[PDB]
C-alpha cells in the first residue's frame, strides 16, 4: 500500500575465509597439456676436494638425480541455477525508489551466482592447500568420484608427533622453556625456517609457558609479513609477531560444509615453514565438449553459460576447473601433532 | 527441411547436446534406392 | 617427440570419422547393386527396421 520506504546499502554476511596458503606458497601457477605430471627433486649432495697435489690426481665424481612422481587427475564443477521465475519479484537489492526490468535483475542474479562460485573452487583450493601443507600426502575423494591419492614424497622426519610422555601438556606454566624443542623441531627442515603457524586453539597452551613473556610480540614487527597480513586481512589470521627469528601467524581459517562451518587446521597442530618455500598452483584441463571448441581446453577456471530447450526453458551457469595443488620439495616444512 | 535441402544425395550434419555432460554427434543421412529398369538383361549363371 | 594440445585430436578425430561415414554409406550403397544385378530381387531388413 501506500508506505513509500527508501532502502540504503544492504550488508554482505562473508562469513570467513583467508587462505594464507594460495598467496604465500603456492604463488606460481602453470597449466596443464598432457595426462601425466611429473615432478623431479634432484639430491644435490656434493663431497669435498682435501688435498690431492698436483702430480698423483685420483678419484672423480659422479653425476646425480633420481626422482620422479606423476599426480594426474584433478577435478571439480560447481554448477548453479538462474531461477527463470525468481525475477519477477524485486531483490534485497535494487531499492524500492527505482526499480529495474526484470532483464538486467536476471544479469545481477548470474553475477551473484558466478561470484558464489569462485568462492567455492577458492574454498576447494585451500582445502587442498591445507592437507599439501599439513601432511605431504593429499586424498581427493567424494560423492560420484573415485578417490584419489597423491604423496607428496615427504619423509616420516618431517611428521613428528607429541604422543609419548612429554608432550606440553604436563609441564610447568611458569619455568618450562619451549624454544629447545622449537629448535629440535626445526633442525630436521632442510631449510630456513621463520613462520610456524599454529591454531587458533592451539596458540592457547603454547602461550601458557611464561618463557614467551620475553618475546617481542607486537602489532608492528615485520614488513613483508605485516604486508601480507593485511592483504589476507579479514578476521581469519592474526600476526602475534616475532619469536625471535620467526614469526607467529595464528590462522584460522574456515570452511563451510554442506550446512555447517569447519576449522581448517585441527585442534592442535604447528607447521613449521618458509616464507619463500616454493609450491605449485598448477591447473587441469578441462574436459569438457563445449571447451575443446574454442580451444580453452587448458585454462585456470572456465565459465560457461547455456540454456536448455523444450516447454520449461532454464538458463544454467558453471565454472569447472581441476586444482591439484603441488610443492616442489615437500621436505620444506614440519609438521608437529601437538597435546 | 528448415533449408530446402528435401532431395539430396547426402546429409552432413553435426551437432552438440546441452546438459552438464556434454557430447557432440555427427551423422550422414540419405536413402539409397538402386533400380534396374530392365531387370531381364542380366543372367546370373551360379558356377559350381 | 612433438606432442600436440588434447583439442587437435578432437579434429583429428572429426575428419577420420567423417571418413569412416562416408566409406560406410559408400559400401551399403553397393550391396544394394551387388543383389540387384545378381539375383533381380533384394531385401531391406534388419533391426529397427
Amino acid at each position: 500500500m501506500y508506505t513509500t520506504a527508501q532502502l540504503l546499502a544492504a550488508n554482505e554476511q562473508k562469513f570467513k575465509f583467508d587462505p594464507l596458503f594460495l598467496r604465500l606458497f603456492f604463488r606460481e601457477s602453470y597449466p596443464f597439456t598432457t595426462e601425466k605430471v611429473y615432478l623431479s627433486q634432484i639430491p644435490g649432495l656434493v663431497n669435498m676436494a682435501l688435498y690431492v697435489s698436483p702430480i698423483v690426481s685420483g678419484e672423480v665424481i659422479r653425476s646425480r638425480g633420481g626422482s620422479t612422481s606423476e599426480f594426474t587427475p584433478g577435478y571439480v564443477k560447481p554448477k548453479h541455477e538462474v531461477n527463470p521465475q525468481m525475477t519477477l519479484r524485486r531483490l534485497p537489492d535494487e531499492d524500492p525508489q527505482n526499480l529495474a526490468d526484470p532483464a538486467y535483475r536476471r544479469r545481477r542474479i548470474i553475477m551473484q551466482n558466478m561470484r558464489d562460485e569462485e568462492l567455492a573452487i577458492a574454498q576447494v583450493e585451500e582445502m587442498q592447500a591445507v592437507s599439501a601443507v599439513l601432511k605431504g600426502k593429499y586424498t581427493m575423494t567424494g560423492e560420484a568420484f573415485d578417490p584419489v591419492e597423491v604423496d607428496m614424497g615427504r619423509s616420516e622426519e618431517n611428521n613428528i608427533t607429541q604422543s609419548g610422555g612429554t608432550e606440553w601438556s604436563k609441564r610447568d606454566k611458569s619455568t618450562y622453556d619451549p624454544t629447545d624443542d622449537i629448535e629440535a623441531y626445526a633442525l630436521n627442515a632442510s631449510g630456513v625456517v621463520n613462520i610456524i603457524v599454529f591454531d587458533p586453539k592451539g596458540w592457547a597452551l603454547f602461550r601458557s609457558f611464561k618463557a614467551v613473556k620475553e618475546k617481542l610480540d607486537t602489532r608492528r614487527g615485520s614488513n613483508s609479513e605485516l604486508e601480507t597480513a593485511v592483504k589476507d586481512l579479514g578476521k581469519a589470521v592474526s600476526y602475534k609477531g616475532m619469536y625471535g627469528d620467526v614469526a607467529i601467524v595464528v590462522y584460522s581459517g574456515q570452511y563451510v560444509e554442506n550446512g555447517v562451518k569447519k576449522n581448517f587446521l585441527p585442534d592442535n597442530t604447528m607447521v613449521l615453514g618458509n616464507t619463500q618455500a616454493r609450491g605449485l598452483r598448477t591447473y587441469g584441463c578441462i574436459q569438457d565438449a563445449d571447451a575443446q571448441r574454442e580451444g580453452i581446453n587448458a585454462s585456470a577456471r572456465y565459465p560457461k553459460n547455456w540454456v536448455t530447450t523444450g516447454d520449461p526453458a532454464r538458463e544454467f551457469t558453471m565454472i569447472q576447473s581441476a586444482p591439484l595443488m603441488l610443492l616442489a620439495d615437500p621436505d620444506e616444512f614440519v609438521s608437529v601433532q601437538l597435546a
